[PDB]
């Protein structure tokens, strides 16, 4: 359609206004004194959330240029959520700070591409300094504290995550789901988890989580690829009067002969899903055999000759819950048979004792780790649904932060790590003066998380930023108690991955946006 | 419908206003100090782009006559992008300059057709002078510099293109695709590339690139043309539950019995495509055999008697990525078997040693060059999707510019080549005075790229244009450093094809538009 | 009333938009290639004028903040017109340039008060350098050239002013008035001129010149101050049926018993005016006696005892034209008696021969200079009234410029003097960096007159500014012939007072306006 085309300062101030609307809505949530945001839903009751990416996602502005700025910055929170599952508000605050100071530099006549290059150089150096400053999770041993900080100082949530990682291992799979009582429960049940996703984007359920849950599902397993429709239409009908939702695990799944016909079939009462299987050839066969033994099901094959038309519903596997996500699909509780599960575990232990090839040994030890660790499940306890969603979001943040902590390490929380790396980057210089100003813009913007935290405390951000900068090491500002101390000692720990990801995604988007001279949108 | 009809100066100033809106939006992006343009998308987040043709494509105006002018000039950027893949902003700047000065001449009462003839004569002479001024890429040997200049002074991108051309040859196929890390990666993998396009315009995917990508596709090969639908409906169903997207390579593909039925089948989850095969008869058979051996597939034939109904999914070829474009379709990574690939390479080397016919020898050496060079793939590394699109556009510009440089040569960058050829054309005369004024309009307009570059530097375009004109040879103005020097020495190189194409397409459209006395549009 | 209150950038861009509207309307008139502006009048036919202050005065904008900016800049042209009578367009161009560059510096975050201080320091230094660069009019001897340049290269006007100054002296009084023929006539007639103004602001005639003209007036002279109304009401009635307009010359004139009653008397057919007399005591008596002898009138006094009630209309003085202005009031042609005038001249020559006191000698020699020089009158010849107003404005500009040239000297025209003094001020520094930037803003803005002249020539301002800067001395750019040369040799001379006044008034207003953070206006 016809386009509104804005240039220079007018376009930049409109885009910055959109950035500011999104970032203010997100930044009210930052820190232990951060507040909640109510997002209206046409689907049902409004959602009360502290999660920054949720607020960012809901933001859309009437002014098209302001909306453009808001959408580009919303990408920061989305990328931070996708990569680390936490720090989306920190990422938004950093992005807004970089954009604000970089646009001020642009208004000062400095070359915006050189400002972006300086920002990028400063952020690369700051990521290196964050890696250097990071303390490995083995050394720190504060999973409870990391989860507590990520759960908005909910010590119960952090303790639950710590117990789950003590039971299923620091690499074991933990899944958050809605409970029934008022208290958060933890249960380690036998389940499975593989790094695959759904093959159809229309499988999304009513909740907007992007991960689809099925209660008491039926499991179908196949390694050979079926061709004709009429040889599993009876099997499809059998599962279509079994009563339990169908989850198929295969090598790969198409949509033009399976997904389209079935979506033309139902209207959305009960869901049927199909996903890939990890590995290929013998590894995929072993994976499907393990899943079938876990769920009590069977795997069809060409060599066996066991056809689908002879399969019954008792032959197929049965589970209690499955959560399918693009990144990773988990089967929460497959009943099967406990004796059969133990026998398979013993058989694969004999496989440990027999195998000698390095790749075979490592994949088989991955199999035994997945079997022995099991699946930890956290039942979120809340009196109401709005409290359920808020608490589940906080527990999911805690899980993501603890995973990031065991993956990449921890740094001082409360924006202190960014302050320290900014102080360590004070001598960083670019190729010209505009690159130096971009570096300074990035360094000042890495003070923004701490300053926003202090603002959310009702305190003076410049005084606290000055006091933290004047300190050294993990000295920082407890925002829960409004006093200074060693951030590690008071347990205010951030995952290094979370801080680094927030900085990187904020920098990429914000450095791109400060380089914009014209914006084109609809009238 | 009813038509608004405008004449003479009113029509011309409206059309020029539309030209100016489009050209200003595009020209803010010109040069190393050029800035980015944010294009709003209804599909998702706005795209930040320096690419001039992207900005030009997004431009559409409310005023119908201004929109008419904008659309005709948008044709300049589109043609420059189609022909050279670079210089679209230079082409737009040249077109706007020719239009502005030619409309000034028209207002001076000079015959617009004679002005157009003078512009055309000057541009033909300037293309000849650009060919004379061009330095062959073998002599210059600055592929890294050409790619760096085209990538907006991104030395990493230019070095990556230079390494890719050092690995797969200056004629080898290089494909840009989205990476996963933050860094640009280069990998030379075994693949295929042929000069064919899709037979259906509705195969366009969600991205507006015009080239469609498929991840881990299945490969179907056929030289004989099948007739009845029921003899590959089972095979179609097999691929429709194989899980991988289908890509058919045949002699030629229709749409009234294949495309319409399948588009009535799916709603757009997984795509199935079919394309032509290069050559005919024995050459097409050799091409399909080579592709099948690369992907591990098989080729059906009448002499063999191997029917499609007996084909299995293991018999069909499997790849990792394919990119289908109207100009050229590439298979990025076909796994097949490495030993089989090497054996086929040895067999075709024996074919080199055996064949003696000149056409057969040259086509067989083309086959061995395509097999030995392989496919270079550049993984664009970016933290975010908007940065991914911007960086991928810059790398695609660099690839197009390096291809144009090895095809047609290089000239001094920064608009210097056009300045030099304009100086060499100072004595060019037409058949009358209006043709001479058209020649002068073209010659002055070829200063416009340098002048716009200087304007984007915040500097004085007339002073720098005067200084560059007063110099000789590759003397010009480094806009990155705002100082004069030998453009070849500082590595500011433009592909001669890019400069020539920009000038020619700008001239054709602009010379046509300055001849317009009436415009007819909707009310 | 309720106030719209704007802050920061919004207020500044609105004010700059108003500045730009006024300055563009004025600047189209600058230089020999400058064009005319038509100002609509509700009174009658529109006025075509090249005069910059006329255009500036007519400018008023709908947007209140833009109007505010326009009004403050209009003060520049008004002050330049009041002080020098020329250079109002140069003053406006300088003011717009200072405002534009200073607002750019303000947007760059620099302290606007320090920018204003730097501008003021640069302008003080530039005024000193203009005084140093100035060539006295005695040395240059180019009154014809100064008048020609001020009359928009009208050599006839400059020659007329040169002849008038050759006849009545370089200090003699010259008055421009409408002629009757098509040619500009010059006549030196016996008249008087004193530095006084009207005592009532409601005496303004229908033309908006601010100086009121009376044709064939009657002259009344008085040194003693009358008290009762009834003792000159008969005399007032006598002049009220004499037929000629009344002009009273007294010590001082009130309004509450003279002006209010008479303005309640007439409706505006024939005007009666009263003005002060120069000097005091004996000097005022000598002045009134000289004026009475020039006009054939008589002066009342207490010592003489000659009362007003006995005065007749033949006793009162009679003239042909008088022009009354606040700065200076002139009697153009008082008939009186030529023999009486010569006898009075001889008597005052005897007074020269008799007087010895220095103050008495100098005032008496001022008297004899005023009597001997007489009054030069330039009859503007034009076919039409619009041409009459345009030509009269140009001749008035020429008169003001020649007066300024004989007062303060001449410098190279065409903005060259400002370029030279800016070059001589390249090492000027302030107390801080913002003051240095203000100095640079002023120095760059003194290039603006030449650059605007070049723009009005259709040429490239940066190239010509560079060429003029690269020269030295009076080297500059003839804009009439579009070529370089010695500005003094080609007769392009500006009065030093005009250039200095333009710079000073532009600097004062513009430096004040760049310091503005908030604007308050009506809604
Ligand atoms: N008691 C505390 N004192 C100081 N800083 C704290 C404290 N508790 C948390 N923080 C800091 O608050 C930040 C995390 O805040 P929050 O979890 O509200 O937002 P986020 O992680 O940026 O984003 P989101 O959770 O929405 O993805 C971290 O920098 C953390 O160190
Ligand atoms: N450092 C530099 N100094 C001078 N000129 C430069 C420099 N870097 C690039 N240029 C010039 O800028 C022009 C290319 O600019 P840019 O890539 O932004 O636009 P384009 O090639 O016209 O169009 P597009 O890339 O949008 O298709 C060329 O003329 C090139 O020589
Ligand atoms: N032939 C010429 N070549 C170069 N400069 C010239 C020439 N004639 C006049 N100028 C310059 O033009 C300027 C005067 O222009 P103009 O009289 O139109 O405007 P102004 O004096 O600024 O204002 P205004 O007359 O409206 O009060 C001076 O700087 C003068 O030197
Ligand atoms: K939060
Ligand atoms: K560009
Ligand atoms: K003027
Ligand atoms: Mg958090
Ligand atoms: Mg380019
Ligand atoms: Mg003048």
């Amino acid at each position: 359609a016809a386009k509104d085309v804005k240039f220079g300062n007018d376009a930049r101030v409109k885009m910055l206004r959109g950035v500011n609307v999104l970032a203010d809505a997100v930044k009210v949530t930052l820190g232990p004194k951060g507040r909640n945001v109510v997002l209206d839903k046409s689907f049902g009751a409004p959602t009360i959330t502290k999660d920054g990416v949720s607020v960012a996602r809901e933001i859309e502005l009437e002014d098209k240029f302001e909306n453009m700025g808001a959408q580009m910055v919303k990408e920061v929170a989305s990328k931070a959520n996708d990569a680390a599952g936490d720090g989306t508000t920190t990422a938004t605050v950093l992005a807004q700070a970089i954009i604000t100071e970089g646009l001020k530099a642009v208004a000062a006549g400095m070359n915006p591409m050189d400002l972006k290059r300086g920002i990028d150089k400063a952020v690369t150096a700051a990521v290196e300094e964050l890696k250097a400053l990071s303390v490995p999770c083995s050394d720190s041993k504060a999973i409870a504290q990391v989860g507590t900080i990520s759960a908005n100082s909910d010590e119960t949530v952090g303790k639950l995550i710590a117990e789950a990682m003590d039971k299923v291992g620091k690499e074991g799979v933990i899944t958050v789901e809605d409970g029934t009582g008022l208290q958060d429960e933890l249960d380690v049940v036998e389940g499975m988890q593989f790094d695959r996703g759904y093959l159809s984007p229309y499988f999304i359920n009513k909740p907007e989580t992007g991960a689809v849950e099925l209660e008491s599902p039926f499991i179908l397993l196949a390694d050979k690829k079926i061709s004709n429709i009429r040889e599993m239409l009876p099997v499809l009908e059998a599962v279509a009067k079994a009563g339990k939702p169908l989850l198929i695990i295969a090598e790969d799944v198409e949509g033009e002969a399976l997904a389209t016909l079935v979506v033309n079939t139902m209207r959305g009462i009960v869901k049927v899903a199909a996903v890939k299987a990890p590995g290929f050839g013998d590894r995929r066969k072993a994976m499907l055999q393990d899943i079938a033994t876990l769920t009590g099901g069977t795997v069809i094959s060409e060599e066996i000759g066991m056809e689908l038309e002879k399969a019954t519903l008792e032959d197929l596997g049965q589970a209690k819950r499955v959560v399918i996500n693009k990144d990773t699909t988990t089967i929460i509780d497959g009943v099967g048979e406990e004796a059969a599960i133990q026998g398979r575990v013993a058989q694969i232990r004999q496989q440990i004792e027999e195998a000698t090839s390095d790749y075979d040994r490592e994949k088989l030890q991955e199999r035994v780790a997945k079997l022995a660790g099991g699946v930890a499940v956290i039942k979120v306890g809340a009196a109401t649904e709005v409290e359920m969603k808020e608490k589940k979001a906080r527990v999911e943040d805690a899980l993501h932060a603890t995973r990031a902590a065991v993956e990449e390490g921890v740094v001082a929380g409360g924006g202190v790590a960014l302050i320290r790396v900014a102080s360590k980057l004070a001598d960083l210089r670019g190729q010209n003066e505009d690159q130096n100003v971009g570096i300074k813009v990035a360094l000042r913007a890495m003070e923004a998380p701490l300053r926003q935290i202090v603002l959310n405390c009702g305190e003076e951000p410049s005084v606290v930023a000055n006091t933290v900068k004047g300190g050294d090491g993990n000295y920082g500002y407890n925002a829960a108690t409004e006093e200074y101390g060693n951030m590690i000692d008071m347990g205010i720990l951030d995952p290094t991955k979370v801080t680094r990801s927030a900085l990187q995604y904020a920098a990429s988007v914000a450095g791109l946006m400060i380089t914009t001279e014209c914006m084109v949108t609809d009238l």
